[PDB]
């Protein structure tokens, strides 16, 4: 499959039941630190056992190369694939995690994709997914349905009409935080070279799972995936999967938070 580098585990032998698929550019060690410190570190979860990846292409830059070829000799916690690591490849990258998931740990019960700036709560969301009785065809997330291409020339998310030429796009979850059953890495791994590509990878994603009849799944009658951020709370965070708009320093302080409060009681 072209893996540059390919961490060392054996999901045949120990099934995990969640693996994390975390997307960072080159540059952002500091966030990648961050998460290996917090909600990435590998641990028994309600003895279900959680695992945890950096996604990572290639970049021209020496010094950066060799940076990331240190870490990974130290961590040993990257997939990599030899592709230019930009923005607008970033649907090469989730591809890329959802390829790693197909050919080594095809076991997997649960597969999240997450972003950097993000906090996730693996203790709630493993709950949340032991009583969804949801195994096979899931998905989940921030759902967003009638989603409108943006136009607006000069937008980060900005699709001319040839690299997207219709009115709406596909139900699709945000990029931010999205989870789903191991097996349907395996359905989007197929499809997608016959689904129209798209720079957007949340988007691409959707289009592969409408192509699938893979229907968008609400994890839990109460919101828990958040886009657009949150004010901090103890007890809002202990209720939550993932909120997005958090940079490292935040993080560890959030995390310290939770720790620090861990066995006081919430109304
Ligand atoms: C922060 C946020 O919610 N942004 C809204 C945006 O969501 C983005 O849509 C993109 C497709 O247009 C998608 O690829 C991005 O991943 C997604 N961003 C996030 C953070 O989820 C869209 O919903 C637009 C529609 O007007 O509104 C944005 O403000
Ligand atoms: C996404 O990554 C691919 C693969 O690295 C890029 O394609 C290469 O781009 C370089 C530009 O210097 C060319 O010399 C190669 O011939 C390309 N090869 C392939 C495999 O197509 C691509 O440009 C990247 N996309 C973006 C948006 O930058
Ligand atoms: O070359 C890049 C650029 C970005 N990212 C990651 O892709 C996600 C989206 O980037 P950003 O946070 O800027 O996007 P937005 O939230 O605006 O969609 C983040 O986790 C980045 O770390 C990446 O892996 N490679
Ligand atoms: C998830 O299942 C829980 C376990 O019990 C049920 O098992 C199913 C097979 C069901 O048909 C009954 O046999 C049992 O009640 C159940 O307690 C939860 O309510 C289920 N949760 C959801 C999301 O429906
Ligand atoms: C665009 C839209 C979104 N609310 C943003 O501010 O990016
Ligand atoms: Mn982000």
């Amino acid at each position: 499959g072209n893996f540059l580098k390919l961490p060392d585990t054996d999901c045949r032998q120990t099934p995990p039941f969640l693996v994390l698929l975390v997307t960072s550019s080159h540059k952002q060690l500091a966030e990648r630190m961050a998460i290996r410190q917090t909600w990435g570190k590998e641990r028994m979860v309600k003895g279900k056992q959680l695992k945890t990846f950096f996604l990572l292409g290639t970049t021209s830059s020496a010094a950066e190369t060799k940076e990331v070829d240190q870490e990974s000799q130290r961590h040993g916690d990257i997939i990599q694939k030899d592709f230019l690591d930009v923005y607008y490849n970033l649907t090469l990258k989730t591809m890329m995690g959802i390829e790693w998931v197909h050919r080594f740990c095809p076991q997997a019960a649960f597969v999240m994709k997450t972003d950097s700036d993000m906090f996730i709560n693996v203790d709630y969301l493993t709950e949340l997914l032991l009583k969804k009785n949801r195994t096979t065809r899931f998905f989940t997330g921030f759902l967003k349905l009638n989603e409108f291409p943006i136009r607006q020339p000069f937008s980060k998310w900005f699709v001319s009409k040839s690299e997207y030429p219709w009115d709406r796009y596909p139900p699709f979850c945000s990029g931010t935080g999205y989870v789903f059953s191991g097996d349907v890495a395996s359905q989007v791994y197929n499809v997608s070279k016959s689904v129209p590509y798209i720079k957007l990878e949340d988007v691409f994603v959707g289009l592969c799972l409408e192509r699938l009849n893979i229907r968008l799944e609400e994890l839990h009658s109460q919101p828990t995936f958040f886009p657009g951020g949150l004010r901090f709370s103890v007890c809002l965070f202990r209720r939550i999967v993932a909120c997005h708009f958090i940079k490292p320093r935040t993080l560890l302080d959030y995390w310290q938070a939770l720790e620090n409060s861990r066995g006081e009681d919430c109304p």
